[PDB]
Order: structure tokens, then sequence, then C-alpha cells
């Protein structure tokens, strides 16, 4: 009963050398969804648009859920200075845009 809509927002942070901070590989965001149109992906940065470098993958086909995933490359020393990243989905059958922010950790 329900749950028509599974939308799975999991962002992936970028692993460090030690115990300080300092090196770039990818900042990530998995969306996991089935039934949607097809999808606008958005990342905002310091209330920024990025520029490119930002790369959604080919949708990925388990079962009757879909899964997309966008990577974004980015300045280590942005990432580590706290800067903001966020993914937004956006799709017409959604009736708000979905949001998920990740913090330097």
């Amino acid at each position: 009963m329900g749950r028509q809509t599974d939308i799975s927002v999991s962002l992936l942070k970028p692993p460090f050398e030690e115990i300080w901070t300092q090196q770039t590989a990818t900042i990530v965001c998995e969306i996991v969804y089935s039934d949607l149109e097809n999808i606008k992906v958005f990342w905002q940065v310091n209330g920024v648009e990025r520029k490119k470098g930002v790369e959604t993958q080919n949708p990925e086909w388990s079962g009757s859920k879909s899964t997309i995933v966008s990577k974004l490359k980015v300045m280590a020393s942005e990432w580590d200075s706290g800067t903001e990243y966020v993914c937004l989905v956006e799709d017409s059958e959604l009736p708000t845009p979905v949001k998920a922010s990740i913090r330097k950790a």
C-alpha cells in the first residue's frame, strides 16, 4: 500500500588524506527513483551554479527501479573550506524539488 514515489538521494563525499581534510576526488549525488519522467539534476555551490565537471551518468536499471548518479569535479580547497555542495532533483511528476547538501566531515 502506497509509496509509489521512492526517491532516494545519497551523496558520496571524497576520501581524505588521514586526519586532515585536503583532497578532491568526487562530490556525488546518487538518486534512486522509478516511474518518473526525464529528471533534471541540479547542484548548488555557495548559492552559485557550478561549472561543468558535473556529470550525470546514464540511468542504471535494477528491477523496476532506476538509478541516476551525478559526480562533481571540484577543487579540494573549496571542499575543505566547508563550501556547500547540494544536489537538487527536478521532475515534472514531482510536487516539489528535492534537495540534499553535503558537509565536510
